[PDB]
């Protein structure tokens, strides 16, 4: 079972650290340059994770980078954590701005697919994706750092933008 | 068992992406500003991974940051990848300079030992450490990216400085 460890490292190595200081980073960018106060993580269950968000959906267009977050991490002095802000256009009109990004471990699960000495097969990507989404939301349920600082966007394959709009419109 | 997947994550999400551009980054630092041409990966099997190499061994001293590496990954525009270069003093005398860092997954295995939903338990974090290093060693052996662009340093506790210096000498 690979997805279990990837969900935990994703929380132990990233979410536990940037979420407590995310609200302050969004606040700092709003005063200098109306993004919502939440990190939205795309987790396609197909694990079709492209590197460019605009390449996946034309409606999803990059807006600007969040103020970097630094920190000494495992012998790396001032390791920079980067978060990208995106605006979502529907029918040529922007309807929401947010800090949007994919769940990178899913990209890793998709690539681990191809290799020979990977644990899981190439036909178990989907259940691994389903196992990652369940384990992450299980962790973020009992996680004291996730004080409604992020929301999980899980879907199966289409309009990605309006799935994103559905959640931000909720806020 | 979790140590197998995080060795694959360490290789797929980091090493396979930075090792190919490692020597070009060391050469840039060297000409514009005597750093080694390999990335040194400390692998403490105790799993006691501190955030500051400073404090684990005073002789290991942080001097400068390697030139950044950026790239678009998983929807983050130009994601920053940071590497730190250290000086290692031997009896008050600098003996080597290299890009030195810990294996972050080992720090995560230690942290997960505490959490209940994590598969392994406290007693198991040591076996996972050696298991992570083994898996990473097998992956690098068949890794086209690993043109010996990095060296793994496994050590069970003491002078970390010496353990590092032994390898750099060779
Ligand atoms: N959006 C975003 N997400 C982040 C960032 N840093 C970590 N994450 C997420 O958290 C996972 C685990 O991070 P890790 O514990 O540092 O475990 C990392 C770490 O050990 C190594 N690594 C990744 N990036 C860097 C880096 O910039 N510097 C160093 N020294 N190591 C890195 O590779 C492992 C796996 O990397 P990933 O596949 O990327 O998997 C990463 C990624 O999904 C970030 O700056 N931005």
């Amino acid at each position: 079972n690979v997805a279990h460890g990837l969900a935990w490292s994703y929380y132990i190595g990233y979410l536990r650290l940037i979420l407590p200081e995310l609200q302050a980073r969004i606040r700092t960018y709003n005063q200098h340059y109306a993004v919502s106060q939440r990190l939205y993580i795309l987790l396609p269950l197909d694990c079709g994770v492209p590197d460019n968000l605009s390449m996946a959906d034309p409606n999803i267009r990059f807006l600007d980078k969040l103020p970097q977050q630094t920190g000494d991490r495992a012998g790396i002095k001032d390791r920079v954590y980067s978060n990208s802000i995106y605006e979502l256009l529907e029918n040529g009109q922007r309807a929401g701005t947010c800090v949007l990004e994919y769940a990178t471990p899913l990209q890793t699960l998709f690539a681990m697919s191809q290799y020979s000495q990977a644990g899981f097969s190439r036909e178990d990507r989907l259940e691994q994706a389903k196992l990652f989404c369940r384990t992450l939301e299980d962790i973020l349920a009992d996680a004291p750092e996730s004080q409604n600082n992020c929301r999980l966007i899980a879907y199966q394959e289409f309009s990605l933008s309006q799935e994103v709009l559905r959640h931000l419109r909720q806020e």
